[PDB]
């Protein structure tokens, strides 16, 4: 039988802080619901110690919703609010199976658009070079299509073992730190200032598979909204 996330106290507080949206942007879970033990084999505890989220299809998701702590509603900041807005997590990206193109892991979202996008991509050109198997970092500057309304950015090779992330938001500046060391370092975001609805996510998107079929599989070591304010 599968043994749910909830067994373990490691994740408990993000639990206490989070809806589950799953198979779509669609309720899944309640905060409440996760921490009472809910489980499939979209979200269960792997190896006694990994939070692991699966899922297939295209634009398919298995995603953890930042809410408002203790059976609160939707959460909703704004970049330039003046608090310092922080994610952490340690991801494990496995060997993902053929058909899987590109799985995202993180993200800062609003009511109508992603902010960023922290994704594992098999294969990708940026800025003349040839990527293969790697973190990259997706940025919107602007609502539009073209290449313009992007900042993509290499963040680091996929590796074997835990990959720790941090990403922090103030004063409509967003810097992301990977394995400790900042990779991006004050990127602006004030094409943003005055949206309060940005929110993080975090789990397993995915994005342009060839196979409707096949299953990404991303699994947490850790994972936390960090509170500046402790309230």
């Amino acid at each position: 039988f599968l043994t749910a996330v909830s067994s373990i106290d490691t994740f408990l507080p993000v639990l206490n802080e989070a809806k589950l949206q799953w198979p779509t942007s669609a309720l899944a879970a309640s905060s409440e619901e996760l921490l009472g033990g809910y489980v499939g084999s979209q979200f269960y505890l792997q190896d006694g110690k990994y939070m692991q989220f699966q899922i297939a299809g295209s634009s398919n998701r298995c995603e953890l919703r930042q809410m408002i702590p203790d059976g609160g509603s939707e959460i909703g900041w704004a970049v330039d609010d003046g608090t310092t807005h922080t994610a952490t997590s340690s991801i494990v990206v496995p060997e993902q199976v053929d058909g899987v193109e590109e799985v995202t892991i993180m993200q800062i979202h609003s009511g109508e658009a992603p902010q960023l996008r922290i994704s594992w991509i098999r294969s990708k050109s940026l800025d003349g070079v040839a990527y293969e198997d790697f973190i990259m970092s997706t940025v919107r500057i602007g609502t539009g299509d073209s290449s313009d309304n992007f900042v993509k950015t290499h963040l680091a090779d996929r590796t074997a073992g835990a990959m720790s992330f941090q990403i922090d938001v103030k004063d409509s500046k967003l810097t992301i730190t990977v394995n400790g060391n900042v990779v991006v370092n004050g990127q602006d975001l004030s094409f943003w200032d005055g949206t309060d609805s940005c929110y993080f996510k975090a789990g397993a998107y995915n994005n342009n598979p060839t196979s409707e079929s096949a299953t990404a599989r991303i699994k947490f070591a850790a994972l936390a909204w960090v509170d500046h304010h402790h309230h």
